[PDB]
């Protein structure tokens, strides 16, 4: 078997091996990229996004999150508030204000025990889930924006045709903006563009593990596992690498830098921070091998994580006995 200590793999396809989007997903997983939940794709050198990023201020971060932060360093959870409506122009400047800049540090491994240490003392602002894309009509490969539909997917694959769409997501970071710890909706992959500006660090957890992570995050958070059986759904749980190292728990980390790509895949808990002021775009998209995993995905029903009308289709259909319940949530 391959990749068996399920390691982050990072590629550097070719501009022919670019091409053909699910033969290079089929390709990282016959080399048992899927193992670790997380994959790096460096792009070859003759592709581009789109040409400039001069002309991006405009856009609309129509609800701000404010991530405020309870418990302690390693172990805390967060809340969104919500704050006034601004432009990419103005989240950039506020980014790089004294309140919010990143702080002077040697590399990445002395911000990452920065961010560890204080996070929890700041509360950092998020342009999140934002429908729309950066990439260049033009750009062919890779597109996230031109991806074959999970819709059209589960057609392919089971012959039932189904209403929803599956669009990209942009994100705006800065400075300590957090993604807590989860796996995606129904357990899909994610594909995630860094289109400008700092890092973004990511962990990792094997799929072949994600039960040992859920079970720490039951003990850690209690009163959270009492009122939800899948309450990592939530998005709202942050438990460090310190804390996951001293409870056992497989995982890996890695830095995604600007022009790199990142594959989730299905069942990967991941959890990360940016560095500074950054933008990315990300969708969940799915292939054959998914649908064991849609079929067997866990699901919030406590009204906590409630999502996307796409999603009902995939409980629908996937999971019939679980949908009622499911709906009610939402
Ligand atoms: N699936 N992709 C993720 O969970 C990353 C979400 C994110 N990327 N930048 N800020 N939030
Ligand atoms: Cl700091
Ligand atoms: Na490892
Ligand atoms: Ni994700
Ligand atoms: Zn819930």
């Amino acid at each position: 078997a391959q990749n068996p200590n399920c390691n982050i793999m990072i590629f550097h396809p070719t501009k022919e091996e670019f091409n053909d989007f699910d033969k290079y997903i089929a390709y990282m997983e016959s080399q048992g990229a899927h193992r670790a939940g997380l994959a790096k794709i460096i792009p070859p050198k003759e592709w581009k996004a789109r040409e400039t990023y001069d002309n991006i201020s405009e856009i609309l971060i129509a609800t701000p999150l404010q991530q405020v932060a309870s418990g302690r360093a390693g172990v805390f959870t967060q809340y969104h508030k919500k704050k006034k409506a601004m432009t990419v122009g103005e989240y950039r400047h506020l980014a790089n204000s004294k309140k919010y800049q990143t702080p002077p540090h040697q590399n990445f491994e002395d911000l990452e025990r920065k961010y560890w240490k204080n996070r929890i003392y700041n509360s950092p602002i998020y342009g999140a889930d934002i429908s729309g894309s950066l990439f260049d009509e033009n750009t062919k490969q890779w597109n996230l924006g031109h991806l074959g539909t999970i819709q059209d997917l589960l057609e392919k694959e089971c012959g039932v045709v189904i209403e929803g769409v599956n669009t990209p997501y942009l994100y705006f970071g800065m400075w300590k903006t957090t993604f807590a710890w989860h796996t995606e909706d129904m357990d899909l992959y994610s594909i995630n563009y860094l289109h400008l500006g700092e890092p973004k660090t990511w962990y990792v957890v094997p799929p072949e593990h994600g039960q040992r992570l859920e079970r720490l995050a039951r003990e850690l958070f209690p009163g959270s596992s009492r009122g939800c059986g899948a309450f990592l759904r939530h998005k709202v749980a942050l438990i460090s690498p310190t804390v996951l190292k001293e409870n056992g728990i497989p995982f890996n980390r890695i830095t995604q830098e600007a022009g790199e790509f990142m594959v989730t895949f299905p069942y990967g808990y991941h959890a990360g921070f940016n560095h500074g002021f950054n933008c990315a775009e990300a969708i969940n998209f799915a292939t054959p091998r998914w649908i064991d995993y849609g079929k067997m995905a866990s699901q919030c029903s406590c009204g906590e994580a409630r999502v996307t009308f796409s999603m009902d289709a995939f409980v629908r259909i996937l999971q019939p006995e679980r949908y009622d319940l499911w709906k009610r949530g939402q």
